[PDB]
């Protein structure tokens, strides 16, 4: 019952994902391959949010579908709830992907 | 249903707007046209909050009605929920305007 | 109805007050009159929380009843909701007072 | 009734504990006895969260059961609600312990 509150975390990951992948500073950085700017635009967020991890991705999936969702992977030391939202340009084309991760022990 | 929870974000934007536009440090900076102080009093808030963007405005609307509200603009890559609250002096005169933005993909 | 949600803010101020006035680093600083340490232990919290203001006080009320509560002052540009909790030593003696402020336009 | 909302704080401590003890940067630091990295990976969190205190521990309990829970100690100046979650390796072996503390006056 208390653990069933995955949506407690799941919804946090979702919104957070939508917001982080929507930031113009990140949108700019992702386009210009400014891994430096990206690094300075996420590190703070880590300690800020109670998110186990955060990840910025490229259109191909490289390690710097118009729809946002929540991923749930179960196995070993609980399960990981990771919200995911795409990074769009002014035309909507998927230029990247944000994946904020969470954990429920 | 899960998306219908715009008030989830909308209420965050509202309160945040009321608070940010109420800060004395910002009130001081907005009056003295201290764009420098303003810049150092908002940048942190960006990474802090899950707000897509934040904006400080002047009485005229320049880019540094006694009532606060939420704005909703729909079109292209979801919709943007932006809470808005005026910046007042000790007399209540509208000296500025804060507009915290959010996004729902 | 939406505005009636003062407890939304009021409860934030309350908890925040209890926590900030409970921190050992602040407890230490308040005792040793380390206004410097106090200054470095509150400034971050300002931008962090959506609190209009935050205040540390002395047992007398100086500007650096075993019970916590919420204060509500109405007039001019909305009302100010300020949670208040005392700073205790290891014996419970009131050595200070924390007053986190909020605003509802 | 308002005070009975310990789960308000208790649940915050729980999740926060699960997340902080799950961070790879901390997992790495705890294994390599990198008290320096740990120090730079927790200090921010202190001011960030409304947590009275935060603590990282070793498998033995040193001061740097596969299950997470909430601790409640009552006495003198209210009670302390401290969420607790273990630090695991890629095999699940308990390598540490995180204990985020809270207070209810």
């Amino acid at each position: 019952t208390e653990e069933r509150l995955h949506y407690q975390v799941g919804q946090r990951a979702l919104i957070q994902a939508m917001q982080i992948s929507a930031m113009p500073e990140l949108v700019e950085a992702v386009q210009k391959r400014d891994l430096a700017r990206i690094k300075a635009l996420i590190d703070p967020m880590r300690s800020f949010s109670d998110a186990t991890y955060i990840t910025v991705g490229d259109a191909s999936g490289q390690r710097l579908n118009a729809k946002s969702y929540v991923s749930v992977r179960k196995g070993s030391l609980g399960s990981s709830l990771r919200g995911k939202s795409p990074i769009q340009d002014a035309t909507g084309k998927v230029i990247g992907i944000v994946s904020v991760g969470y954990t429920i022990e």
